[PDB]
């Protein structure tokens, strides 16, 4: 029912607040004018609808880190050195761990899509694709 897209201006993904406008469709790769959510008009962008926009990845209950498998794609919360974004990334491996009162103890070695930077991260950075859900039936 929500969306994200990603901005041009860092390769990362933000939450939509609302489309627009859409154009470029008889070329068969439309793009859409996008708001995103707490930026105003001013920053709205032309995005390239089949590879940039999508529903939005959520953030992982305890028991969601059963669905995160080595291999998938992932929307990863990258602590960069003084900014922090949320980017496409791929899980590498899977380290399970018996969760406790706390929840989730696995960790995941990532690697980020853009710059192939890995990071071993906890299920709190991991925003899984919708897509995986069926996973959680099984
Ligand atoms: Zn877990």
């Amino acid at each position: 029912v929500e969306f994200e897209a990603k901005s041009a201006r860092d390769g990362a993904w933000y939450d939509v607040a609302a489309f627009l406008s859409h154009r470029l469709f008889e070329s068969g790769d439309p793009e859409v004018r996008v708001r995103f959510s707490g930026f105003g008009a001013e920053e709205d962008e032309w995005i390239n609808v089949r590879k940039c926009v999508r529903q939005r990845s959520l953030p992982c209950e305890a028991t969601e880190c059963v669905a995160v498998l080595p291999g998938d794609l992932i929307l990863c919360f990258q602590e960069g050195k003084d900014q922090a974004l949320y980017y496409d990334a791929h899980v590498l491996d899977a380290q399970r761990r018996r969760h406790d009162v706390r929840g989730c103890r696995c960790r995941f070695l990532v690697r980020y899509d853009h710059d192939s930077s890995e990071e071993i991260v906890p299920l709190r950075k991991v925003c899984r694709r919708p897509e995986t859900d069926y996973r959680l039936q099984i």
